[PDB]
């Protein structure tokens, strides 16, 4: 949508020069990399010269006889035919020259490689902190429609994250783009403005790498969504069950669930299966192919173009690895343009609320300006509703005055638009109709922003920024004086509250600071209304937010300094304005009453009378999971070239030991992937050793044996691709099923697991139904990160380096050392650039911390901000704070600048160094040149490969993190565990009920709502009914005599058998209940019925027998599939007055000897109940039943009665006998 080039918008001029210097430099130092390559050519062919030379010298002395043509003295005043043959070629000079000419290349990319970064970076923070001051600048200026639309829950997002989004896309990234492409259109031009025949052919192969590549990167896409849709068939039974767990617990369904559980992750095993399979195929293709590609390039090179004369040796090696180098550094390049879009996506939002016109806001330019203003205000034919919701009118031609000098007060019903008539005199919105004015002049013209400064208002709700009290008070007015200050907060009735605090004035107040009641802080708001003395005083409903003694307090403050100034108040109580000097009341949006107190008492006041009489989930985690991880095991698709340069860039956690112990039993897969993986790690030096055996045969004199040798090596080439092809392929199949079966079992565990702990531990927050399926779902899936593909990756690296240091040591020691001494700095180059850069975003995003507090402070209240407080302040502190995220930036710049410039840099002194000393070797030792070649692009490759084996980072901490949230739970033993042993067990089970003044307190809810000494008993088949408060009792009741808590202190007595010594599960195979809300399962209604008891089979009788006693037997016939009718998220919607006659029968169909009425009957309209109550009663017969309705005492005269609202009971007996005793039974008929 916003043209790329838009995001430099705010670009300045000193930001221009920054950038062009900054792309300068990344031009230059990008031409380094493939440039180097020349160098390289002319080096190797002086190499081949001289062996070929020196190889001469080693015969027999050919011309010591004849004059012959060639022989020594060709160098000397000697009549050799052929001429010049020999001397002039010092070895070792001509490597002290490209030593030189490396090291200067080497500063050279040190120097714009800094540059290019420094610059960049600097220049991209510049724009940002000014984008970002300007966008907050814009904000605070629209009108308060504007905030109804759009929420601060986005805004936030919005200036936290978006933008930096597009800082990540026109930061070092754009540099980074630059570089790569310059050096990708060079390497590939030195190719064919060297030799265009062997760069045409080997371009040519191309489009099948193209075609493997994008054949993985869409396979990545696919399979992920392939993969979401195969979990979800077992997400959704783990849902159901999680999401209704009581119901579960009670009718012990636990081990039927999980083999539902277990039935179904086959699917996800499967695709897991597959996706791994065709990955490992394609990468192993694409190895495949490069190395054909090497094969072809280098036969090709060779036969008629370097053997018949065109070409040297040293022009084959360059144009070879420049178009590699081309190659590799067009892949790189790649993360720019997604970040470029990223960026460009992101600024959408900004721009256009940036650009966007406010309707109303803060100026000087909107017109007139008063003075001496009676404070007359009035208004015409108002008629207004809030732009959130134009559908609904809130006022409707409102026409109302209200007199100076004098008081007017507000009443009515509350969605009369009452208060919104305040809101439009402070002009938060224009009317859509009408006109509205003070002093006889319209509110429009008016200059809003001294307007705004004639009005005070006391809030609604009191509010108070993060700062001193002085300050708070201050903020009314700016020159407001230390005793103007004390003035106010004594009218406010604040003073002597405020000297009694700790620091006095000086305390922190905000909700970071010292904490303080209702009362004081609208006491303190009043104070910050009063310090700018106004001539309109708004009173919206101020006392409404305050307890009955802070109400009276601030009343008390309120309607007793307020005269001589207009006040227009809402009234929180009607009985508050008898003192105003007018009443006007609104009904449907419109002033009707307009008659003071004695006036509206005309009739029956129907407000005030009857006030008077009255009162006195996982799918986001799982495919970024996906995605990511996907991602990661692309990273083994990296091939470098040998010589030339590197690619210089592609709840505590649990011991591995764990891990490794429970992944125990597929062992045999992840062997079968090491064996895949060491051959993998061994093929890479494999590769380099063959590239330098090529080198060496352009120096034998033999043509034909040439000839035969360099075709030896392509075969070996092809036979390396071969076995590249199928070991990757097996090393990718059997660690992705390896990784699929750990994910199985793991997640089978968990959920058996998860079904034995007390439901207790289903009620913490940590533990939320969704949180429990997040961490079902992904992080069961995360865990194979650390156990499979870290073990491969381990030992390829481990191989990859030891054959790569047994070929530099056996072919050249001394070399190796040399060389050997740069290999740390190449290993860690990208695990120190890596780390470093995200210490570096974790430090920027803690320095946005304050600013996120500030602008979110700012926010959160526009209206007070607003209409009372000052904009400006905000917006010049934010402006203020924003300083330390540059200052923090301009350090990250200089850092990374140099790391980065280090890292690149590194690689050309090692390659001086090397080749300084290797020519000194070939000189004075007499190796053969091709052994340098070998043991430097060894060492190298080595020394990349182990460097990328650090790069784990992302994902292995985060596998651990959840394998220690998975073992944790495993292990867990629950208080109450359904799997626990037999105990206390006996087979007449009687049903007989006794409470001994149980203790009982919730965990994971306040320690309040509490029950507290209850203590009743029940015989066989008497019915004991609970009623009363709505609280601190009565329900628990349910839950304990259930084994979900047990009492604090105190005992439940079943069957003269403590409860917590009966086995929980025989315990609960004897007792039914029923909720208040009938949660069913989706399978159809007979599976529901029989749902009772899963635990063993029962014919259909008994569920004719079950429906037709809970009035359900002729309902479901009724039905087009009758019993076997599907039941819930089917979309057969039943009402809940027929899902809870399908409870009924479920709980019935068991004959359970004991009965929790949960306060069923609770439904929707008298209809149903009448329909429930009939199944309900019928259910009671012959059993014990402890029934709980919310209904009056119709319900509970069946039998005996509790009534008390602490727990404890004192009252208790039949209603007959209540009523006679006159208890507090009487309520409910009273």
């Amino acid at each position: 949508r916003v043209g790329f080039f838009q995001l430099f918008r705010f670009s300045s001029s000193t930001d221009i020069w920054l950038m062009f210097v900054g792309s300068l430099c990344a031009f230059l130092h990008g031409i380094a990399q493939p440039g180097v390559l020349l160098i390289f050519g002319t080096m190797t062919d002086v190499f081949i010269d001289y062996d070929v030379e020196l190889q001469e010298l080693q015969i027999p002395g050919k011309a010591c006889v004849n004059n012959t043509i060639v022989w020594t003295n060709s160098s000397l005043n000697q009549n050799m035919t052929n001429g010049t043959r020999c001397g002039l070629l010092n070895i070792e000079s001509e490597m002290i020259k490209f030593a030189s000419y490396y090291a200067g290349i080497a500063v050279a990319v040190l120097i714009t490689g800094y540059i290019q970064i420094c610059f960049w970076v600097i220049a991209a923070a510049r724009q940002i902190q000014k984008m970002r001051k300007f966008y907050f600048r814009r904000i605070m200026r629209m009108e308060i429609g504007w905030f109804d639309c759009n929420s601060v829950g986005e805004l936030n997002t919005r200036f936290s994250d978006d933008i930096n989004k597009i800082n990540d896309a026109i930061a070092d990234q754009m540099a980074l783009f630059i570089q790569r492409m310059t050096s990708t259109i060079c390497g590939f031009l030195l190719g064919f403005f060297r030799g265009w025949k062997l760069t045409l052919v080997i371009i040519s192969v191309s489009p099948l790498i193209g075609i493997g590549a994008a054949t993985i990167g869409l396979s990545v896409s696919k399979f992920t969504d392939y993969e979401l849709k195969a979990y979800a068939k077992a997400g959704v039974v783990a849902d159901e069950v999680i999401s209704s767990m009581r119901t579960v617990a009670a009718f012990g369904g636990g081990k039927r669930e999980v083999e539902r559980y277990e039935k179904n992750l086959v699917f996800a095993q499967r695709w897991g299966i597959r996706k791994g399979i065709v990955m490992g195929f394609f990468t192993g293709f694409v190895w495949c192919l490069i190395f054909l590609c090497y094969a072809l390039a280098f036969w090709y090179g060779s036969t008629l173009v370097l053997d018949e004369g065109e070409y040297t040796p040293g022009t084959l090696v360059q144009i070879f690895l420049s178009v590699i180098v081309g190659a590799l550094n067009l892949g790189n390049a790649s993360p720019c343009l997604e970040a470029f879009a990223t960026g460009r996506a992101a600024a959408t939002s900004i721009f256009e609320t940036i650009d966007r016109k406010p309707i109303i806001d803060c100026m000087s330019e909107d017109g007139y300006k008063l003075d001496r203003i009676k404070g007359e205000i009035e208004f015409h034919n108002v008629t207004f509703h809030y732009p959130s919701r134009p559908e609904v009118k809130i006022l409707n031609d409102l026409n109302m005055v209200i007199k100076p000098g004098e008081m007017t007060a507000l009443v009515g019903p509350s969605g009369a638009g009452k208060s919104t008539a305040l809101q439009l005199i402070q002009r938060f919105y224009d009317p859509c109709e009408g006109m509205v004015t003070v002093d006889g002049h319209d509110i429009r013209s008016l200059n809003i922003q001294w307007l705004r400064d004639q009005i005070g208002i006391v809030e609604q709700e009191p509010v108070l920024f993060s700062t001193t009290i002085a300050e708070n008070i201050r903020y009314g007015r700016e020159d407001a004086t230390m005793e103007d200050i004390v003035q106010a907060a004594k009218e406010a009735n604040a003073y002597n509250f405020i000297m009694d605090l700790p620091q006095q004035f000086d305390t922190l107040v905000g909700e970071g600071g010292g904490q303080m009641s209702g009362g004081q802080k609208q006491r303190v708001a009043i104070a910050r209304a009063l310090i700018r003395n106004p001539k309109i005083l708004l009173l919206d409903m101020a006392t409404s937010a305050l307890d009955n003694e802070s109400e009276a307090m601030v009343q008390e403050v309120l309607s007793k300094i307020q005269h001589g100034h207009t006040i227009i108040s809402v009234a929180h109580r009607l009985s508050t304005v008898r003192a105003a000097d007018t009443i006007i009341g609104f009904e449907h949006g419109t002033a009707v009453e307009r008659g003071t107190h004695e006036e509206l008492l005309e009739r029956k006041g129907v407000y005030f009378t009857l006030v008077t009489l009255q009162s006195q989930s996982y799918q986001d985690s799982l495919r970024a999971s996906i995605r990511q991880r996907s991602k990661s095991q692309l990273s083994y698709l990296v091939h470098e070239p040998p010589l030339a340069v590197v690619d210089h860039k592609s709840v505590e956690p649990a011991p591995v030991r764990r891990i490794l112990k429970f992944s125990a039993p597929e062992w045999p897969y992840m062997l079968v992937g090491s064996v895949g993986a060491a051959v993998n790690g061994t093929v890479t030096p494999l590769y380099a050793f063959l590239f330098s055996q090529i080198l060496g045969t352009f120096s034998i004199p033999d043509k034909e044996e040439q000839r035969s040798q360099i075709n030896g090596v392509c075969l070996l080439f092809v036979a390396m691709g071969c076995v590249s092809l199928f070991t990757q392929f097996l090393q990718g199949y059997a660690f992705a099923k390896s990784g699929e079966l750990l994910t199985k079992r793991l997640r089978k565990f968990g959920f058996r697991a998860m079904l034995g702990q007390d439901i207790a531990w289903f009620d913490d927050l940590r533990n939320s139904p969704g949180a429990l399926t997040t961490r079902l779902a992904t992080d069961a899936s995360q865990v194979q990160g650390a156990a499979g593909s870290q073990i491969g990756m381990i030992v390829n690296s481990f191989t990859n380096v030891t054959v790569a240091m047994i070929i530099a040591f056996s072919f050249s020691w001394k070399l190796s050392l040399v060389i050997l001494c740069f290999f740390p700095f190449l290993a860690l180059s990208g695990a120190t650039q890596t780390r470093m850069l995200t210490g570096f975003a974790s430090r920027d995003k803690q320095a946005l911390e304050m600013v996120g507090q500030i602008t979110n402070e700012a926010l959160s209240n526009i209206r007070t901000v607003a209409g009372i407080g000052k904009e400006r302040r905000f917006i010049e502190a934010l402006e203020t704070e924003l300083e330390k995220p540059f200052k923090t930036a301009i350090q990250k710049a200089n850092i990374y600048g140099f790391c980065f410039a280090f890292a690149q840099c590194i690689m050309f002194i090692a390659n001086s160094a090397s080749y300084r000393y290797g020519g000194y070797l070939i000189s004075n030792e007499g190796l053969h040149f091709s052994y340098v070649f070998r043991v430097i692009s060894a060492v190298v490759l080595s020394a990349t490969a182990l460097g990328r084996a650090f790069s784990y980072t992302p994902s292995y901490a985060k596998a651990k993190i959840s394998a220690a949230r998975f073992f944790q739970l495993l292990d867990r033993q629950p208080p109450i565990s359904v799997y626990n042993t037999a105990g206390e067990k006996w087979d007449n089970f009687q049903g007989k009920i006794d409470f001994v003044d149980c203790k009982f307190t919730y965990p994971s809810r306040p320690d309040s709502q509490v029950l507290n000494g209850l203590s009743v008993s029940i015989s066989p088949g008497q019915t004991l009914a609970f009623v009363g408060s709505s609280g601190c009792g009565k329900s628990t009741s349910i839950q304990l005599l259930e084994r979900f808590y047990d009492p604090d202190q105190g005992k439940v007595m079943i069957d003269g058998h403590d409860s917590k010594k009966v086995n929980v599960q025989f315990l609960r195979s004897n007792i039914g209940i029923v909720s208040q809300e009938p949660v069913l399962f989706a399978c159809s209604i007979m599976d529901n019925i029989k749902y009772g008891d899963n635990t063993k089979e029962i014919p259909m009788e008994r569920v004719i027998a079950a429906a037709k006693q809970a009035q359900l037997h002729d309902f479901v016939m009724s039905l087009p599939e009758k019993y076997e009718t599907n039941v819930g998220s089917q979309g057969s919607q039943l009402s809940r007055g027929e899902k809870q006659r399908i409870a009924i029968a479920r709980a019935i169909v068991r004959d359970p000897k004991i009965l929790l009425l949960d306060e069923a009957t609770s439904a929707l309209d008298t209809e149903s109940e009448k329909t429930v109550q009939v199944a309900l009663d019928k259910a009671r017969e012959g059993r014990t039943c402890i029934v709980i309705a919310h209904r009056l005492s119709t319900i509970q005269n069946a039998d005996i009665i509790a009534v008390m609202a602490q727990g404890v009971v004192i009252e208790k007996g039949t209603h007959e006998e209540l009523m006679a005793q006159k208890g507090a039974y009487y309520k409910l008929v009273t």
